[PDB]
């Protein structure tokens, strides 16, 4: 899979981004990768944040839904009219399919001001559509008019950031030691269930039915690993106790300020899961993962939530991260990208025993 090595870009804070090819003629288009949403939805229209658009004129091969699709969320808004047209992905299969596509005609807080993307990919399943679950995602039209194994995997790996994704498949190249697979609970977003949480190695105690209020999700299109506000707090309350070696405002847990140079922090590890009854694994981050910079300096890469856990690129860069779509299941391990320092790896460890894996799905 040499051919889709290297195939993901972006700027930091800006997410990750494949080229794509719409229509026919081809046009070309960066095409944010987004596992937290399922419509594939593009800039059709001169907004001046934009380097380029879907151009539906200039292609013979568009087709009209003669519907319309309205998106707000949390905080903006995108909207748009429904077709499909023909899709590749230049450093992806060697295949054309017939895609839904949303061409995005009104917008509010979306694009970026320079950004290099002018697209989404939504990757999830059809549940979480737009307007309906009717609407086929990208993946599902790709795995039924082709041959491509129904997985991706992601190797994300952080003023430029870079990174893989493997389409139908995966690069062992990408990883280190074993993948381990936590089930996908059900097929809408990538939902997970975290079973345990150890900051330093330490228990935080809490019904782990907390952890994954009212759930848990992988989502590339997230910059911040982000908890719900009750395991967000303990879990602060035992990052601000590990570190005592400095001291810092309330405000910055969220955050505001910057540490600038020229172990104090605790190494996080989250449960997931196993395939088996009573068995788990788990996944351990480094500060380096959840101190970003901004623009030596960093900002805090954790923060709260009311719509449950989001494992997002603080988890996911520490990772090569797969897809399992035919098996329902999502395999983390080691990725060969990570950044480490000489005294902590990231790391993928199991098996462990877990009772009571069940009662921490919240219902
Ligand atoms: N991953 C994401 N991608 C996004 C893309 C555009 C606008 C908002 C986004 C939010 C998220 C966060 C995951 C999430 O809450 N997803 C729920 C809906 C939100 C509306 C679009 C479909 C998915």
């Amino acid at each position: 899979f040499v051919e889709m090595v290297d195939n993901l870009r972006g700027k930091s804070g800006q997410g990750y981004y494949v080229e794509m090819t719409v229509g026919s003629p081809p046009q070309t288009l960066n095409i944010l990768v987004d596992t937290g949403s399922s419509n594939f939805a593009v800039g059709a229209a001169p907004h001046p944040f934009l380097h380029r658009y879907y151009q539906r004129q200039l292609s013979s091969t568009y087709r009209d839904l003669r519907k319309g699709v309205y998106v707000p969320y949390t905080q903006g808004k995108w909207e748009g009219e429904l077709g499909t047209d023909l899709v590749s992905i230049p450093h992806g299969p060697n295949v054309t399919v017939r895609a839904n596509i949303a061409a995005i005609t009104e917008s509010d807080k979306f694009f970026i001001n320079g950004s290099n993307w002018e697209g989404i990919l939504g990757l999830a399943y059809a549940e979480i559509a737009r307007p309906d679950d009717s609407l086929e995602p990208f993946f599902d039209s790709l795995v039924k008019q082709t041959h491509v194994p129904n997985l991706f995997s992601l190797q994300l790996c952080g003023a430029s950031v870079g990174g893989s994704m493997i389409i139908g498949g995966i690069d062992h190249s990408l990883y280190t030691g074993s993948l381990w697979y936590t089930p996908i609970r059900r097929e809408w977003y990538y939902e997970v269930i975290i079973v345990r949480v150890e900051i330093n190695g330490q228990d935080l105690k809490m019904d782990c039915k907390e952890y994954n209020y009212d759930k848990s999700i992988v989502d590339s299109g997230t910059t911040n690993l982000r908890l719900p506000k009750k395991v967000f707090e303990a879990a602060v309350k035992s990052i601000k106790a590990a570190s005592s070696t400095e001291k810092f405002p309330d405000g910055f847990w969220l955050g505001e300020q910057l540490v600038c140079w020229q172990n104090i922090f605790p190494v996080i590890s989250l449960y997931l899961m196993g395939e088996v009854t009573n068995q788990s694994f788990r996944i351990t981050i480094l500060p380096q993962q959840y101190l970003r910079p901004v623009e030596d300096c960093y900002k805090f890469a954790i923060s709260q939530s009311s719509t449950g856990t989001v494992m997002g690129a603080v988890i996911m860069e520490g990772f090569y991260v797969v897809f399992d779509r035919a098996r329902k299941r999502i395999g983390f391990a080691v990725s060969a990208c990570h950044v480490h320092d000489e005294f902590r790896t990231a790391a993928v460890e199991g098996p462990f025993v877990t009772l009571d894996m069940e009662d921490c799905g919240y219902n």
